[PDB]
């Protein structure tokens, strides 16, 4: 049970901690973790029956295994906390997998280092689908460079009211309101990512830290 | 609570799960998490009262704050799970901080991925790293960060210290756990990217080190 209240300044307090930058609470840690673990079970149940290119034993097709694991691509920097939690739940459910990272910014800043993804099942882990443009860019790049057998996306958050292009992730942990979200990886110039809960940001507060880090 | 035992095949079992690649258990999840949170308190207590360059007001110096946070550089890939947990404990203790990433590798050391932060001059910088073993990886990182960013101070926090592996002087400022002089796996520690998702840290059976020879 989380304790959620407001102090005399009208500021949201969760478990004794004040969040003056927040407009509303979206999800507590308990709700977020339960939602991630539920999707981890969906992911493990979906992939464990599948087979793909055998690079351990010299061809042809073999079951997903520790020898030929599911390939996971995590999008830095936003998905790193979500990924750390998800992979541990995937391990709990016994899904063989390995993780590489790509970094994008608003440009590709860092490329994946994995070089044998041809004919492999590949799952992208991303923080949020809002407009859909970021994931359309990533999916196109990953498909053209790696030629995977299949390419799917799991997002922590879906903001369905923000779409500008068609983008429907295969796995969604939580739905967020049509507002700027902060906490659990979600940032304002790298601030707020360490919050264990997700909140909506007070309007105009997205310009609070103008200085480039 | 955790139950650690061996099954009829002599294989380590933790909470009903078998780890046939493991020689010994080093630390359970509960011990690891307790250790990380304790260091988080040390880090917060150490940096909370300090001041450094003010880039928010373009001013001279100002306290560590959300306006001028502690700068954390996390070393990929091994430190990402440790970092995700540490930052949440650092937030619990109210330490203002931001995180960027660098990645290094050996062929001799070379940078695989650079940090994107460009205003670290006169700032307190903390490196988060998975393990100090020989010390060569961190000596390379510290020398590069120091010359290229010219921070006010540069310190290192490691999840693990393998004391007997040292070949160059390197004692991190903060150490969560001490490990035996053996190859460790779990909680970010890998064998060709396998085993990183384990919630516990184990030593590796020596015959398992070359189980996954194919490049990913
Ligand atoms: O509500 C939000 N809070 C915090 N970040 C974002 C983003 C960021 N923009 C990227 C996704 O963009 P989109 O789907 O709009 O192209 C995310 O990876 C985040 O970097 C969109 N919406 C949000
Ligand atoms: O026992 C170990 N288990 C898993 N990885 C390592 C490493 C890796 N080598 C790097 C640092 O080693 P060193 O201090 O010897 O230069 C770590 O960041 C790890 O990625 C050293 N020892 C170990």
């Amino acid at each position: 049970v989380h304790v959620v209240s407001r102090n005399a300044e009208g500021v949201i307090v969760v478990d004794g901690k004040a969040y003056p930058m927040a407009e509303e609470l979206v999800a507590t840690e308990s709700v977020i973790q339960r939602s991630i673990k539920a999707v981890a079970k969906q992911i493990a149940d979906f992939y464990r029956p599948l087979s793909h290119r055998d690079t351990h034993g010299g061809g042809g097709v073999a079951p997903i295994s520790d020898e030929n694991p599911l390939i996971i691509i995590s999008v830095l920097k936003g998905s790193y906390i979500f990924t750390a939690d998800m992979v541990r739940y995937l391990g709990d459910y016994g899904l063989p997998h390995v993780v590489d990272f790509l970094r994008v910014a608003s440009q590709l800043l860092a490329e994946t280092q994995f070089k044998a993804l041809r004919g492999k099942h590949v799952l992208i882990l991303e923080d949020i689908v809002d407009s859909g443009k970021t994931l359309r860019y990533i999916l196109d790049k990953v498909q053209r460079e790696h030629q995977p057998a299949t390419l799917k996306v799991c997002v922590l958050a879906d903001k369905p009211g923000g779409r500008r292009v068609t983008m429907q992730p295969d796995f969604v942990c939580l739905t967020v309101p049509n507002k700027y979200v902060i906490g659990y990886g979600f940032e304002v110039n790298d601030r707020f990512r360490c919050f264990r809960h997700i909140f909506t940001l007070r309007p105009g507060e997205a310009r609070r830290y103008p200085a480039h880090l």
